[PDB]
Order: structure tokens, then C-alpha cells, then sequence
């Protein structure tokens, strides 16, 4: 037996619950892992609130953690007992003591590397690595917009953007916000409290808005932007912040100018137990280089998932978040 | 007075008519042109039935076609009276035998190039040149697939693919359009009458679908474009035949591996009186090279434009057609 977060229905924060489980044998290729650190994400929530379907219930939760390998398949070459490895990819489940999952879902972790920052960096890590490197490449001097920017993808974003020698324009709710997302390397920030993101784009364009925009929020943020992305632009749309977008009528994009919008998933960009070694490698080559930079991590305990989830929700909070087994 | 075609009502085919009009002086940088052949396109339609409005009523239809400058603005000074030109864009208006446009929508005529052919080039020439040249650059060994091969665009597509090198997959609704579009250039034709256009990519394809799909004919084929597209690929809805496409979710784009879609108009990428001259020379360019053949041109007098229009509309034709003053 182990402890582990789990829902037997779809809902709310109330839906969680702390419990003991029987954790599965490793199949042949599966890896079991003895989380150290967990990761907090907005994926979580949507799992938990039926946006997304579980496989069956009672469900477990998270694909983002980190810790020691305690037990290997049979088929397992690439592990060993005892190795230290992080996910931010795979079956439901991370939000548990013991997670098995696919040997092609983990990578190794240098020396280097802490449980907790690798439980605070996996996943948007990674969601910003394909983000700002392969879904559009941002070149140096490029101005992009990015909402949330004080965010847990968006502070990654504004660091990873300083490095590319790109000019993020992120957008917060709070002047407080603004410091962090600048603090970190956001080019200019937007407080979309007392003035329009739409109209302050176009003026720190020069009339030219952004080549792409990196929108996580959802609806809430879809028409503004469809109002900074530049002709023939890209509009990313990779969260569901505010809620899903839909009732969307292609003619909108002729209407602004041609433009173009896709809606990523890390899974489709990390689709493969080596296309993620590739950017998980870039990710932690960044970190090395001092180039991204993880401090202060708050720690929730996993028992109290339901209440870090809820700061996560009601996004006022600011800096990386994990949770603790 | 000058005779045009014209509607005082938004609706069907039965609501245009053919009238005496006067002709507008030529503003300072407007060009006066004498229509010898006019263009037949869906666009026309969609003035026509409402699904783009009309600045006032009664209202001019068509902007392409092709004919000899009878008067010039006092500030233009590229045009000049009795000059050969052509033009695909610009204000509602070519269904008449005189019609007055900006100098920034005309471009000159070689000698070699009739006016009947360019009025069954210009258009949908320009438009197959920013699909396979902007929207997408489609490289020499890429299969692409192409809706309605055998229409208007999809036969100029066919052309334009074979000379690029690509492998268009073309869909059709018939044997015969079949045999029109392979004859030519098309590298796999597809009847989606007996057979699945999203299977029989899968096969052509090896599994790996298609870069990108264009799709000018909208709501009926968008599922199937979406089910055709390679994983992060393209999707180019550039047309609304069977409708416009909307109440998309754009969910719908994670679902299908991550997935890109674009609404483009002609407008957004010939954007200037200089951004066109470029893609004319190079549609001409191929024209002149004997890369695209304009052979067998029907002819519909102006006065039965209804009558042409509503075998666009059938779209049981096939070969060039156009309007004549």
C-alpha cells in the first residue's frame, strides 16, 4: 500500500481524496518511481473537472514529477534501481508516492538537477522548450505577445524569450505581476487591467503587431489575440485558463488579415520517448546555463492537493509550486 | 451609358440584371477600363447571395478581367490610354463593359497574352500562386492534398503542383473530373464518390499523411481535411463552395495531433498595387514558359451571367470559362 490523490468523480477541488492504493506490478517496459516531488499544473485541474476524459474511476492525477526508480520491467534496459529521473509526460498518476509509467515518459536527472526544481521545470519546461522552439521559431529581435507572462508557462516563457534574444510583451492583472514577468526578462509588460493589450501592441509594434502570439488563456483572450497577431501571423492557443475556445467561424481569420491558429499539446510535440529527450535536454541545458532560473519553490504536501490547486486556480499567486509526497 | 450586370437585392442568380449604368469619372489615381473579357468566379456568388456585403444597392459584381485603358487619373502615370491590362482584385465592378478601378489593381499585358486568358488566368492564377508559393511553400517530392481538383483553382493547382514537382493528391466527384485533373498534372486522383479521401491518403501517404491540405470548398470536406492533414501540418480552408466552416473548437486542432488552419483571401497577400505585380510576374512567368495552359475557354455572353453562374455553382463543368462584354 501507498498514499495517493485520487477523484471518484469529475468536479471540483472537493473531488480529491488522500488514500491508501494498491500500486501496480511494472509491466515490461514500465518504470515505477518513488516521487520526491510532484508537479502542480492547469492539466490537473481540467482532469479533475471532466474537461478532459479519464480512462475510469476512481482516477489518479498529474503526469509531472520526479524522484528515485524503485523498480524496473523486465524489458527496461535504459533504468535501473536507484536512478534519480523526471516526467512531465505520461499516464495519469503523479500525483501519488509511487507512479509506474512507460520507460519512454522518463529521463534521467544530472546531479545537479534538485527533485523540486525538476518537479517545477518538467512540464512548462518542456511546454515553453516546443513553444517558443518548434510550434513557431522565435529569432532573435522578434517581438512576440504572451499572456499570463507572470504565470507558471509564462515566467519560464519570459526567461527562455530573454535568452533567445527575442522581445516578449507579456500581459498580467497586476502591477505586482509586472515586476515579477520583467524581473525575469519580459521586453514590456501589459497590465490588461486599465489598458488595452490590442492598443498597446499595436504602438510597441510601430503598427507591425507580433508575429505570433502565445495565448494559454482561452477564450477570455481569443479576439485580443486575434487583435496583435501581425498579417499572416500565428496565434497559438496551447491552455484553457478562462476556459476552452470555441464557436469559432474560420472566416475570422480571413478577417484579420489571413492569419493562422493551431492549438498544440505537449504530447504531439514530446510524441515519442526520444523526441522528448531532445527537448528535455535543451530544457536542462538552459537550466545549467544559468539561463532559466527556478528559485523559490512553494511547497504544498500531497495531502492538501485540493488547496494548491485552488491558488493555481485562482491564479494570484506567483513563482513555481510543487507538491510534496 | 454603358451596359453592366448589377443587383439591387442580395439573393439567388434571378436577382441580377443587366442594365444601363453611368460610368464614373476616373478619380486622380483610377484607371477606366474597356472589359473584352470579364472573370466568372465564386466570389461573384458570394457578393451576390449576401455572404459578403456590398457597399450600397444597386451594386457592380466581379473584380476580375482584363481589357484596354480608355482614360486615366490625372496623377497616374504607370497606365496609360490604349494599354493592354489585367487585373484579379480591387473594387466590385468587372461585370460590366466598362469599369473604373485604383492603379494599384491593374497590371500590363505582355502581347502574347489574350485577354480571354487573362480573364481565365488572373484570379484563380494568383490565388494557386499564393497557396503552393506563400500560404505554404510546397517543395519538389511533397504530397499535398488538393479538394476539387477539376474546378476552376484545382485544375490551375494541378498545373502549378506538377511544375513545382509536388504530389498533388486531387479530389474529385467523378471519373471524368478524374481523368481532367491527372491529364493535368495531378499525381493520384481520388473520386469521393466510392472511396474514403481520408483512407486512401492514409495509403498514398505511407501513414504519414499529408504537410498540407488545401480546401477551398469548406464545410462538407473540413472533417476530411482534418483527418488528412500529417501531424502538425497545414490545413488551408481558402474557400466556402459547399459553405463557410464554423462552430470549430479549437480543440478540435490538439485532437488531431496538434494541427495548423488558416482562412487566406487573395486580398491579404496581393495586400498592395506591388506585393501583386510580383506574384502576376511570376504567374505570367509560368504561363509564358508553357508551365500553364489555358486551352478550351467557354464563353457566356454578359447578359447571361446568371446563366454562367449557376453552372459555377452546379459545379458539374469543367475548363476554363469567362464573360464577354
Amino acid at each position: 500500500m501507498a498514499k495517493r490523490i485520487q477523484f471518484s468523480t469529475v468536479g471540483g477541488p472537493e473531488v480529491l481524496e488522500y488514500v491508501d492504493f494498491e500500486p501496480e506490478a511494472p509491466g515490461p517496459q514500465a518504470v515505477v518511481v518513488r516521487n520526491k516531488a510532484i508537479g502542480l499544473n492547469f492539466i490537473d485541474t481540467y482532469y479533475r473537472s471532466g474537461l478532459y476524459p479519464a480512462p475510469f474511476l476512481p482516477s489518479g492525477l498529474g503526469a509531472e514529477g520526479a524522484g528515485v526508480v524503485e523498480a524496473v520491467g523486465d524489458e527496461v534496459t535504459r533504468f535501473k534501481v536507484g536512478d534519480r529521473v523526471a516526467y512531465g509526460t505520461g499516464p495519469l498518476g503523479a500525483y501519488s508516492e509511487v507512479h509506474v509509467l512507460p520507460e519512454a515518459n522518463l529521463v534521467k536527472l544530472a546531479d545537479s538537477v534538485s527533485f523540486e526544481q525538476a518537479a517545477a521545470l518538467m512540464l512548462k519546461g518542456l511546454t515553453v522548450q516546443y513553444l517558443l522552439r518548434q510550434t513557431y521559431q522565435v529569432k532573435p529581435g522578434e517581438i512576440i505577445l504572451f499572456h499570463a507572462a507572470a504565470g507558471g508557462v509564462g515566467s519560464l516563457a519570459c526567461q527562455w524569450a530573454k535568452a533567445l534574444g527575442a522581445k516578449l510583451i507579456g500581459t498580467v492583472s497586476s502591477p505586482e505581476k509586472a515586476a515579477h514577468a520583467k524581473a525575469l526578462g519580459a521586453w514590456e509588460t501589459i497590465d490588461y487591467s486599465h489598458e488595452d493589450v490590442a492598443k498597446r501592441v499595436l504602438e510597441l509594434t510601430d503598427g507591425k503587431k507580433c508575429p505570433v502570439v502565445y495565448d494559454g488563456v482561452g477564450q477570455d483572450t481569443w479576439l485580443t489575440s486575434l487583435d496583435s497577431v501581425a498579417p499572416r501571423g500565428l496565434v497559438v492557443s496551447f491552455g484553457n485558463a478562462s476556459g476552452p475556445v470555441s464557436g469559432v467561424n474560420l472566416g475570422i481569420l480571413a478577417q484579420k488579415d489571413s492569419v493562422y491558429v493551431t492549438r498544440p499539446t505537449l504530447g504531439s510535440y514530446a510524441n515519442n520517448a526520444q523526441n522528448l529527450q531532445t527537448m528535455a535536454d535543451e530544457l536542462f541545458d538552459m537550466l545549467a546555463s544559468g539561463k532559466l532560473k527556478v528559485d523559490g519553490i512553494e511547497q504544498y504536501a500531497l495531502k492538501d492537493a485540493a488547496k494548491a490547486q485552488i491558488e493555481l486556480s485562482a491564479r494570484r499567486t506567483t513563482g513555481s509550486t510543487i507538491l510534496i509526497p
